[PDB]
DNA sequence: TGTCCCTTTGTCTCTCT
DNA sequence: AGAGAGACAAAGGGACA
């Protein structure tokens, strides 16, 4: 008999009881835990199904699932019950910060290291606890913290980094490796290749930090001479997420793409400078002629789709869905491209296919309005939030469909929609803001934190924003969102 | 096996002007 | 607003006990 038979059965046993109180998990939560945390993690969640759910700790099931669904999730769950009170009272962290720290593989290691090192890091190394929390909140968090403690002085003094840079480098998976590689390679990359420490920090400030710095060091010569590329264009490929894989794939496919399809180097750099760049490039070489065949898409439209993170998923979903979206849903190829040319194009595309008839028939939007909402990063999220929240923003808060679509139609629209639904009453009813002023504030990228900052002022007034009327705060909030507000906060 | 750590890719959100 | 930067997570491999 296949070994896994027993454990698998154990899994289904324990996981049927978890559909019971007090977590009520929905199959797609039990799977998640099962896949990443394993059976020990499903069986830890059961064994601690009460201790975690209410007084003392009081975690949402969402928050229990987040802690459990990683390797060592059992250890994390045990450690969180032990240290969360210790960390909120002895160190002053929110429990949401403790959950953040715990929700990665080896979470236990992270938690115990924050417990052990946060004093020495804040006192003797000058870090804020929020910096310590960010460093901690990735896989290998424990490693990154011990490495920060050890290398912060040598990185700042011998190498000229600001502690902020050291923290930005540290705050990724493999933070330890990136830090160590930045130490070793910073002088080599600066003194031999004329890179600013700033550019070295940007290369290092990703996952595959170590990998990207070493691949830049090895390949900058081969790329800038025998491949007509600038130091700037190599830095950009290496620091935008593509890292090692993207740089090596730029070597391979730069001539193939150009020579066979007439793409400039700038178009190749842009396709490269993203997460999964290598994937986008390879998919572009593979799929371009299929798309552009028989007066299909123009090349430039392929370059566009491809030049966002997830470009490969976007290219393949267009290939698959262009026909049905145009035939069955009355969309132009131009529209399909626009939806696709954003991070998560694939998600937006699939969500338009699913939700366009619903949003038109049941909610009275136009296809154009649907395309507009879908045509931003996180399109899937904005579109699903529009469906959830349209009848509520309209009926309960008096907003027009037009106004909702407008809040919806930026990056973060989901966040902006959910914040408007929650903050409109206190803003209007308690502080005299008009619905239109509220809709205006939220109708930008960063609508959410801009609404929250406006509320932070009219709820617990900083004396530094006092000479500003509501109408002035509103104008500032529209113009530069939270950062503009915090900008004036620094004036008193 | 369970746990810890690292890398790559995909996706979502916010900033900076 | 478009480019750039930063956050959040899924999934796989190495390493080791
Ligand atoms: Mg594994």
């Amino acid at each position: 008999q296949w070994s896994g038979a027993r454990a698998l059965e154990a899994l289904l046993t324990v996981a049927g009881e978890l559909r019971g109180p007090p977590l009520q998990l929905d199959t797609g939560q039990l799977l998640k835990i099962a896949k990443r945390g394993g059976v020990t993690a499903v069986e830890a969640v059961h064994a601690w199904r009460n201790a975690l759910t209410g007084a003392p700790l009081n975690l949402t099931p969402e928050q229990v699932v987040a802690i459990a669904s990683h390797d060592g999730g059992k250890q994390a769950l045990e450690t969180v019950q032990r240290l969360l009170p210790v960390l909120c009272q002895a160190h002053g962290l929110t429990p949401q910060q403790v959950v953040a720290i715990a929700s990665h593989d080896g979470g236990k290691q992270a938690l115990e290291t924050v417990q052990r090192l946060l004093p020495v890091l804040c006192q003797a190394h000058g870090l804020t606890p929020e910096q310590v929390v960010a460093i901690a909140s990735h896989d290998g968090g424990k490693q990154a913290l011990e490495t920060v403690q050890a290398l912060l002085p040598v990185l700042c003094q011998a190498h000229g980094l600001t502690p902020e840079q050291v923290v930005a480098i540290a705050s990724n998976g493999g933070g330890k490796q990136a830090l160590e590689t930045v130490q070793r390679l910073l002088p080599v990359l600066c003194q031999a290749h004329g890179l600013t420490p700033q550019q070295v920090v940007a290369i290092a400030s990703n996952g595959g930090g170590k990998q990207a710095l070493e691949t830049v060091q090895r390949l900058l010569p081969v790329l800038c001479q025998a491949h007509g590329l600038t130091p700037q264009q190599v830095v950009a490929i290496a620091s935008n997420g593509g890292g090692k894989q993207a740089l090596e794939t730029v070597q391979r496919l730069l001539p193939v793409l150009c020579q066979a399809h007439g793409l400039t180097p700038q178009q190749v750099v842009a396709i490269a400078s993203n997460h999964g760049g290598k994937q986008a490039l390879e998919t572009v070489q593979r799929l371009l002629p299929v798309l552009c065949q028989a007066h299909g898409l123009t090349p430039q439209q392929v370059v566009a789709i491809a030049s966002n993170g997830g470009g490969k998923q976007a290219l393949e979903t267009v290939q698959r869905l262009l026909p049905v979206l145009c035939q069955a849903h009355g969309l132009t190829p131009q529209q399909v491209v626009a939806i696709a040319s954003h991070d998560g194009g694939k998600q937006a595309l699939e969500t338009v296919q699913r939700l366009l008839p619903v949003l038109c028939q049941a909610h009275g939007l136009t296809p154009e309005q649907v395309v507009a909402i879908a045509s931003n990063g996180g399109g899937k999220q904005a579109l699903e939030t529009v469906q959830r929240l349209l009848p509520v923003l309209c009926q309960a808060h008096g907003l027009t469909p037009e106004q909702v679509v407008a809040i919806a139609s930026h990056d973060g629209g989901k966040q902006a929609l959910e914040t408007v639904q929650r903050l409109l009453p206190v803003l209007c009813q308690a502080h005299g803001l008009t619905p239109q002023q509220v809709v205006a504030i939220a109708s930008n990228g960063g609508g959410r934190p801009a609404l929250e900052s406006i509320v932070a002022q009219l709820s617990r007034p900083d004396p530094a924003l006092a000479a500003l009327t509501n109408d002035h705060l509103v104008a500032l909030a529209c113009l530069g969102g939270r950062p503009a507000l915090d900008a004036v906060k620094k004036l008193e």
